[PDB]
Order: C-alpha cells, then sequence, then structure tokens
C-alpha cells in the first residue's frame, strides 16, 4: 500500500506516516503543517488541480492549500461532517443539520466568523432537504449539487409524508426505542421529490417545474457550465423512459426535453451530464441504449453528434478529457470483462487505446492536466504494481509487490447452453486429489455486482478453505460487466435464471472427482441471501447446509425503486413475484439453514427473515437464526469477526 | 375427564357430548335447549346457587337458567367477550371497547334491547379503563368490581402517560407496524391508578379519595356487603407495607385504616377481603405474616378476632364457609408440601379435619349450599379420581381412571445442609443402568411456582426421554407453598441461592452412576430462562447445553411490581442487580445456548435476549436463536410442535 496516492496539480502525493512526498521530489512533514495550523493527517481533497483539501480536526474543519502551503478557511459546521459538500469556488460549505440545510461560510485566519445561513427552516421527520432520495438509485448519493462557479445551491426536497415506514428499533436505551424509517416498498405509494434551488446572491430559492406524476424519479442533476440551466434525468415509474429536459436556473421553468431514451425491459442512468472542457454547449452522456454501456456527444439542444465509443464492451468509468476536449478517457471491459484497462479515444470516435496493457485490474487517475495518469495493478500473479505515466511515454514504477489456498478458474455454459459464465473456486488448504472434500457455493448473483474478476484477491473464501472446505462462485447471468443482454434475462422473473446458472456450477462441481457431493452447501449475504435461501428450497437434495445473511424473502417488501426496475410492480407482475415469494416455500427446507439480519437494517428490513421464520413455524420446517442488534445491512468493524465465526462454525457444525 | 364437572344448585353436573347430566338422575339434551334458544354446547357458569349460566353464540350473549331450563336473557356487547363481567344481578353485563367501559343491559325473550350505556368516554392509549393493573400483580385479574347487589360498578382508571413505553410490532402488514407497550421498568415512574365508582342508579361517578404516592398500588378491591363501603389493600412502592382502608363508595371519602402489615422483605396480598355468611361486620382475610399463608378473622373496624388457621403449613385456595359461618373449608399443604387436601376448621380455629385424606393431590369444589364436595384427585399411582361427597358420610366414586419413562422422586438438602428440596427425575426411555446417560435440569426456579407435586403428571420431559434424556428438575429456595422464608432467603440476591440449590441437585445428579458427568444440560422458560443463562454462564465446566425461552438478562428491565418485591429497586440494591445482569457475563458463555423469544412478548420484552446476543457480540461468544414473530411470552396451540422439535433438537445435535 502507498497511503493516499492521488493527483495534487502537477503532482502525484502519497504519504509516509509523517510525510506527504510530492513528485513530477518535495516533502512535507505534519510538524510543518502542524505548525500552520491556527488552534501525517487525514485530509480530504477537494480540488486535486489545485491541491486544496480539509483538515478534520477538534474544533472544526481546516482548509488547507497544499501547493501553497497555507491555510485557507476554517469552517464551523456544527460538527455536521456527513453531509458536508463544499462549494467549487472553495470557501463555502453545504451540510443538513436537524433536518435542514444550511450554508457555512469560510472564515480566513484570524479575521472571524460568521453565522451559517439557513436555506430551509421546515425540515422534518416526512419533509427531507439536501439528503440523498430514491433510495440511492440512480447513481444518487447526495442531495446538494453547488452549480459549477458557486453562485447557487441546487438540493432536493423529499416529501415522504405518504410513504408508510417501517420501525427500526434502537435496543440500547433502557427501554427500547423505536424510529420511523420511510422505506418505500414495491407497488405503495412512492415518495415525492422536488428540486429547489438557493441562490447565494439573493438569498432567493425557485423550484424546478418537473409537474406530473409527482411520484417521478429526478436524477443525475448536472448544472450547465454558465449555471443558466439544470438538467435533470427523469425516470417514469415504469422505469422504462427516461427523459433528459433542461430547467431554467433562475425561474424553475422547464424549457425543453433534449432527448428521451426507452427500453423493452429498462432504462437505468446513472451519470450526469459532463461537459466538454471551456464548451457550454456539448457534453457527455453515458448510456446503455446499444445493449453495453457507452459514452455519447450531444449538444443542449438534445442533437445527439454521435456515439464515441462502441463494442460489445462497457464502460466502466468516465475519467475525463485531453485540455483541448477532442480525446477521451476511460475505464472499460473492453481487454475482457475479468479485467479493466484505462483508454484514449479520439472524440471522433473509432479505435481506443489501451494504456494499461497488461492483464488484469487496473485502477487509474488521470493528472488535472489530462497528460499522466497513476496507475494501480493487480492480477492473480502480481499483488500490487503502482505505474505512474507521462502518457505516450515513459513509464516510471513506483512499487511493485511479491500454505495458503489455490485459487483456480475457468469458464462453464450457462443454462442456455451457449453464454459463457466464469467461476473462481478456492480449493482447500493442503488439497489432496485422492481425498473428498465438502464445498460451499457463495453465491451474490445480483444486478450491479461482478463477483469473479482478474484480481490478485472480503475473505471469508481463504477462512472457509482453510477449515477443508472448498468455496465456489460464479458470476451467473444477472450479473454486472457483461452487458444488458446478459443481465437482463432475469426482468420480471428473479431468482430463476439466476438458479438455473448456479445449478450449472454444481453440475461442474460434481463432474470433481475431490468433491463431496453429498456435502454441498451455500451462503451469500442480500440478493446473495434471497439465493442462498431460493436454493435451498428449490433444490433441497443438492444444498445440505446454507447461511443467508440480510435475505430478500419477499420482494413486495423491496424498496420500490430497486425492486420495480428488474420485477416490475407486484400489480403488473403477480406470476413472477409469486415464484419468488420464498415464505410461500417454507415447508420446502429440508436442510439446515442459519439466517442472520443486523436489527436496524434499513436496506434489506429484518422483516423479511423474521417472516421467514414465521413461515417456517407455520409449514413445521426448522430453520436457525442470528441477529446483530447493533447492526445494518452488514456487520462492519470488529465484530465481523464475530460473524465469520458463527458462519463458519455452522457449516463446520452441520456440512 | 369428565366434561365440566361442576355444582348448578344442589345437582353435580358435566357433560356426555350430547348431555348435561344432573345428579343429587336428570339428562338435558343440545336439542332440548337448541329448541329454547332464540335464533353440547360451550357455556359459562355466571352463578352456581341458580345454575345461571351464559352461551356464547352467533350474534349474542343468551343467559340460561340450567335448573329452570329457560333463557334468561339476550346481551349485545357489541363482540366484545375478553372483558365481559356480569352483574351478580344477572341482568347486566360490563365490558370494555375501544378504550371504554360499558354496561350492556340483558334483553328478556323478544322484548326488544337497550344500547349500552358508556361509564367512561375519554379511554385512550394512555388512559386504561375497566382493565388489571399493576402488571396483573397482587392477584389483580381484571378491572371492573360489581357490587354486591349489582347497585354499582367499581373500576380502575390507569393513566400511564408518566411512562415510558417498549415498541411491541407485528410483522404480519406489508410494512411493519409497532404499538407501544407501557411496560413500567424497575426504577422508572410507575402508572397512576385510580379507582372509580359508578352509581347505576343515578349514572353518577366517584373517585375513591386514595391520596398520596399517586404510585401507590391499590389491590384486592372488596365490596362491603351493604354496598356502602368499597376495602382496598393499598401496598406502598417498597412493598413492604400493606394498609388496608376502608372508603365511603358514595362520596369517595377516606373512612379509616383497618388495619397494616409490614414485612422485613416483602408483603403480597393477593386475595380479598370475605365477608362472613349474612354478615356486614366480619370478614376472613388471607395473610403469611406469619410466615404461612393462613386465614384471618376480622372485624371492619380492623379489630383482628383470631387468626383461625396456623401451623408450618399454608392454604391454598379458600373455598368458603358451612351455611351458618361456624367452618370454614380450604385447600392446604398440611398434608405435604408435595400435597394438597381438602380441610373444615371451626371458625373458632384448633384442629383442622381432612375431608380429602388419600396421599397425593386433590382439587376440590364446595357445592353451593356447603354441604357436600366433588372431588379429583391424583396420585403417581392414581391417573384421576372423582368422587362426591356429601360432607360426612358417603363417598360415591363417579370415575376411576387405570413402555414410557420411569419417573423417580426423592429429597435432597439444599446448600444450607439443612433445608429438605424435592426432586422428580424422568428416566430414559428403556433405561439400562449398565449405559451412562445425558441429563437435563429443567429449571424454572421462581416465586410462585412449585414443580414438583405428588401427581400423576407439560410433557417435554417425557419427550426429551423418549429421545435418551433423563430430565431432572428439583424445587430449590425461592419456589412456592413452602413457606415465607424458604421463599424470602433470594431477597435481593436473585438467581444466588436459586443456583447453588440447583448445583445440589447437579452433585445427586453425579452420584448416580448411570449419569454422564460430561453431558449435563439445562432449559426453562421465562425465570428458568434467566436461571438457564445464568447457570451456564456461572457453572459453565458443568453445563454443556442449554435453551432459555423468553428469559429475564437484565431485571432493571423487568416489571416494577414483581421485580421491586424480590429484588428491591435498581437504585437501592446495584450489587443485587450487578450480579444477576446477565449481559456483564456474556464472555463466559462457553457451550451451546440457544434463546427463543416470542416476538410479541409483553411479560419478559423481546429486548432482553436481543441485548444478550448483543453483548456476546462484544464479548466474542456464541450463542443460537430463534425467534416466534407471531407469539407472546410462551409459544401456545399447534406451534407448540414446532418449539419442542427446535429445542429437543439443539440437545440431541450438541448435548
Amino acid at each position: 500500500y502507498v497511503v493516499g496516492l492521488q493527483w495534487m496539480g502537477d503532482n502525484y502525493v502519497f504519504i509516509e506516516g509523517d510525510d506527504l512526498v510530492f513528485n513530477k521530489t518535495t516533502r512535507f512533514s505534519a510538524a510543518d503543517l502542524n505548525a500552520l495550523m491556527p488552534e501525517f493527517p487525514s485530509f480530504r481533497t477537494l480540488d486535486a488541480g489545485r491541491g486544496l483539501v480539509v483538515l478534520f480536526t477538534q474544533g472544526g474543519l481546516v482548509g488547507f492549500d497544499m501547493l501553497a502551503r497555507k491555510v485557507t478557511y476554517l469552517f464551523d459546521t456544527n460538527e455536521e461532517t456527513a453531509s458536508l459538500d463544499f462549494s467549487p469556488v472553495g470557501d463555502r460549505v453545504a451540510y443538513v443539520r436537524n433536518h435542514n440545510l444550511y450554508i457555512a461560510r469560510g472564515g480566513k485566519l484570524g479575521e472571524g466568523m460568521s453565522r451559517a445561513i439557513a436555506v430551509t427552516i421546515d425540515g422534518t421527520e416526512t419533509l427531507v432537504y439536501g439528503q440523498a432520495v430514491h433510495q440511492r438509485e440512480f447513481g444518487i448519493e447526495k442531495g446538494t449539487f453547488w452549480s459549477p462557479k458557486g453562485s447557487c445551491l441546487a438540493f432536493y426536497r423529499m416529501d415522504q409524508s405518504m410513504v408508510k415506514p417501517t420501525p427500526i428499533v434502537d435496543y440500547h436505551p433502557l427501554e427500547a426505542e423505536s424510529k420511523p424509517l420511510y422505506y418505500p416498498m414495491a407497488g405503495t405509494p412512492s415518495h415525492h421529490v422536488t428540486v429547489g434551488i438557493y441562490h447565494l446572491a439573493t438569498g432567493k430559492t425557485v423550484y424546478l417545474q418537473t409537474g406530473e406524476p409527482k411520484e417521478k424519479f429526478l436524477t443525475n442533476l448536472s448544472w450547465s457550465p454558465d449555471e443558466n440551466i439544470l438538467y435533470v434525468a427523469e425516470v417514469n415509474r415504469a422505469q422504462n423512459e427516461c427523459k433528459v429536459n433542461a430547467y431554467d436556473a433562475e425561474t424553475g421553468r422547464f424549457v425543453r426535453t433534449l432527448f428521451v431514451e426507452t427500453d423493452k425491459h429498462y432504462v437505468e442512468p446513472l451519470h450526469p451530464l459532463t461537459f466538454l472542457p471551456g464548451s457550454n454547449n456539448q457534453f457527455i452522456w453515458q448510456s446503455r441504449r446499444d445493449g453495453w454501456n457507452h459514452l455519447y456527444l450531444y449538444d443542449t439542444t438534445g442533437r445527439l453528434i454521435r456515439q464515441v465509443t462502441k463494442g460489445e464492451w462497457e464502460v466502466t468509468n468516465f475519467a475525463g478529457f485531453d485540455p483541448k476536449g477532442t480525446r477521451l478517457y476511460f475505464e472499460s471491459t473492453e481487454a475482457s470483462p475479468l479485467e479493466r484497462h484505462f483508454y484514449c479515444i479520439d472524440i471522433k470516435g473509432g479505435k481506443t487505446k489501451d494504456l494499461t496493457p497488461e492483464s488484469g485490474m487496473h485502477r487509474t487517475q488521470l493528472s488535472p492536466d489530462g497528460s499522466a495518469i497513476i496507475d494501480i495493478f493487480q492480477s492473480p500473479t502480481v499483488p500490487r504494481k503502482v505505474t505512474v505515466t507521462n502518457i505516450g511515454k515513459g513509464s516510471h514504477t513506483l512499487l511493485e509487490a511479491k500454505a495458503m489456498p489455490e485459487i483456480r478458474t475457468g469458464t462453464i455454459m450457462a443454462a442456455d447452453g451457449q453464454t459463457p459464465l466464469y467461476y473462481k473456486l478456492t480449493m482447500p488448504l493442503h488439497f489432496d486429489p485422492a481425498k473428498k472434500y465438502p464445498v460451499i457455493v457463495y453465491v451474490y448473483g445480483g444486478p450491479h455486482a461482478q463477483l469473479v474478476t482478474k484480481t490478485w484477491r472480503g475473505g471469508w473464501d481463504i477462512y472457509m478453505a482453510q477449515k477443508g472446505y472448498a468455496v465456489f462462485t460464479v458470476d451467473s447471468r444477472g450479473s454486472a460487466n457483461r452487458g444488458a443482454a446478459f443481465e437482463q434475462v432475469i426482468h420480471r422473473r428473479l431468482g430463476q435464471t439466476e438458479m438455473a446458472d448456479q445449478m450449472c456450477g454444481v453440475d461442474f462441481l460434481k463432474s470433481q472427482s475431490w468433491v463431496d457431493a453429498d456435502r454441498i452447501g451455500v451462503h451469500g449475504w442480500s440478493y446473495g441471501g434471497f439465493m442462498t435461501t431460493n436454493l435451498m428450497l428449490t433444490h433441497g437434495d443438492v444444498f445440505k447446509v446454507g447461511v443467508a445473511g440480510g435475505p430478500v424473502i419477499d420482494w413486495n417488501r423491496y424498496a420500490i425503486m430497486y425492486g420495480e426496475r428488474y420485477f416490475d410492480a407486484p400489480q403488473e407482475n403477480p406470476e413472477g413475484y409469486d415464484a419468488a415469494n420464498l415464505l410461500k416455500r417454507a415447508g420446502d427446507l429440508k436442510g439446515r439453514l442459519m439466517l442472520i439480519h443486523g436489527a436496524i437494517d434499513p436496506v434489506v428490513v429484518w422483516q423479511h427473515s423474521l417472516l421467514f421464520l414465521d413461515a417456517c413455524v407455520k409449514a413445521r420446517t426448522y430453520p436457525d437464526y442470528y441477529v446483530y442488534p447493533s447492526h445494518e445491512h452488514n456487520v462492519m468493524g470488529p465484530d465481523r469477526v464475530h460473524l465469520y465465526e458463527t458462519i463458519t462454525r455452522y457449516f463446520t457444525d452441520h456440512l
């Protein structure tokens, strides 16, 4: 590891416990910095180009210019840190505190402080401001969006007063305390999001006139460079139409629909418009419309200039432009879906140039000037290789790293007999081919994830293998980075294809002489917990033992914005929902299955596993259980040791 | 079984599927009865003397005179059945519906109906009328108390707005729904109960002027025969003082304190004043003041005439008087604490006469005229023997009943080396003395219960024994029907003596050659779940495997009215509470323990077991779990099969 490796101006920078080291060598010490403070530490980089960061300290935030080596501003956000969103000007920060949105202005060293401005005053339990909405679907990670010159702050306003909440119970007080979680379930009334724009110069707020239906999803907010227009990708409840619309930032009025995308199954916008350098009129839009995620060049009237990238592979990260905006830089699966390389392509399209040719996983940062890249590489044979490259040519290696369980990899055919699936197999520690071994299928299988890549490597497979158990994983159809067709086969039919493909994995395991076919188990979390449970109920003669963590059990109880994409609405798809409703098949549990839930899980509500145990009571079947009362969806931190030991012992006891 | 065996007038009565049979023989058929209905079934007897019952039917209640064979009244209680309390006059019924107390008047066959009267109108979530209060401690089972001539209805009013509630979550709706349970925990603010009296003739309500502290416990409401005075046994928060006070029923004014009882540890009134036949001036009061529950004769000024019963044994049921009120009839432990016999004693005291001399458990009903008794008897050798006796002499036997696991019984010394404890031991099915067997201690050990009596017989011990496991139970000190000294040793020190005595049980088991000393387990529910868990943590080298159902884990989270009696308040007793707080010792769990909870348990809140699992996470120890989301404190009905199989398999898997 090379702590905090990143660009600052035209220098690449990393920490050495005490120093921050710059190269294009200069060195900046924690004591040098400490001397400059008002009253090597951790920081958040605000502006890589300018090397502007913020330092989290006792009594407030200190902005710091690492290139000038000078304090910029002190910020007082009343101890709020989670929702911090600094203006691109660097001298103001937005945050949410006790339900409301505020802007705090930075104070110059010893020039006194100003009281923060309240953008909103009526925030409440059912009226949420400046936070993520739509259950963080559609790439939404926050609810504040500064205009690029800092003149305005756009923000979400989510009225969830029509959403029927779920109790989230804190068991630690003397008497347990419940708080409502406004988690909108499939087929129910959604929340109503609108977008406000607060104009800093006048203190006026205008709301975008997004109109009806009020449930429409307002995603990928993207400001025009000149701050006159705020663009929004609006998605309908069916999730088969996305309209990219322009709104006037001064009045909130609708201006025009630039373009509309539609899909047989679903459209899923995940990334904002990105304007070309120096341009207010041209932008890149990511779209999976042709079956593969690609980069499209548009003007602001909505006219498509050209598809810039194309091929039966997907762009997985858009990194930006050359200064002239004549080239695009991005990460993609072009080399292989099991790999990630960094590429250059002419804005006019045509041939990609792979800038990180070595076979495996590259994670790459383009410098602020667009002239160089930091590259961090790993492969099954290479633990870590850190390169810095002046784009054509001159690569400089900065770092290279050099009984454990054997990992085997390969391909099997999916249940269609045509589609190749990639698998990884962690062999028992000290594996002996003369011996028979139990094996656990570790499954996820849900959209957006891909578990099998050409990496060096959260190590539960290795722990299990150390206890003498092989662990097998296969990326079944439904999984990611293989194009839309490979994913969308699951539409309206969750579990069906996924399980058919996982059984192809089992066919492969049973073809291995060293596999004890009577000692096959299964483990997964979330979609993986749904899959674990579904496989035990559906293939109960095969799967002897399973452990299902935070499992989805009834998709009618999953959040609207995720579940209705892949499954449609419960009213539109009773047959598909019914087939995946594991409560209806609890009587088919004939093996040993432990369900595990964090009690305060806001992703898969606790009710899922509790109702399964309830269904098993009625059906006279006999699962086991563990609850982590202090944890949300996943068990995080040191308690993860307890989790691994609980899961592992369940398998060593019963499988 | 002889279905519904009871007195009606001077006849004893029982059902024969179709007939109701009377003897002093007459027979009354379901078709005879059905012909008399407006528009053999189940009924509730209202007045045994008059043979007046009520029949629960589609569309309302039908009162019926079984001696006259005539319908009395039809009652419309808007489908409320749980809270029904019929006037002793027989023609009105009180009940609680949607928070409020009502009186419905019976309607004579085809004479039309009248609308019920609302006694209260402001009942609410935090203001409870006509229901049990004080967590059903102090013998409180209901919240309505008719005056003996039906002129007035006294009732509880419980303001619980100062009690911090616990969430009880219903998981069955689409989104789970929480309702607050106003369960007042040890050391916290209690609810405020007052007593209203509704006068039927005037429609006026007066409240007793019970005064301060408002938290005082108002128990064992008892009307004077002439309806002028309502007596109340008031208990202080410390539970070491009980004042029996007279209040004027017309005005609610305090009249006088008749007598006060105090105790080093606690006083616990459990039974109402019972007036002598034909007397407004003399009554029997039950009291454990001398160390043993006995019957005391008082006048209404509060002057004690005499202790009527005395001895180192306890009255366990007061059955009533001879018509003249010169004799008392009651059940007691005089023969043996392992037995129950029915006795006569002169009101002047002196020598008891045992009316049911045969060694074992007699359950006896004195006839309305006090001249005869129905007796139902069982012993280890006698399954069921049903006698009817004209009191001296002439006993008439009405019924007598005649590989399973062997049950052994005996005595061991408690940890004091002095006090005898009685045990029962269910031997493995097909027990072989040459063999070694695992054994499970089934423990309760809490106050008010006594698990080892001289009976024929809920059969979990037998099921376990059928799986090859011996089950042992011993009534340790703290348990019931052995006098106050035997019970009160636990005061301020819950678990300590109880466990010392249970370990004497283990010493005894280890002295048996056929006991595998390395395969000892433990199971119990409620106080028994606390004891199971405490024994595993305290004696982890002995108890390999346990299953603890609805367990108390932190006594600070038990209800005030029970916990503060035995433990004092948390602020008064940090050392004792701390020693019993199983959350503090979760790191001592080194065996296999499954905790089981009903999610909607209003007795031991679910939080107890959840916090233990939480404590085990932090302590890195590894319990197992099951939750019955649809069940309260105990699993009832068919689902009890699932429970037994879950508990049994835990032991057959791990012990």
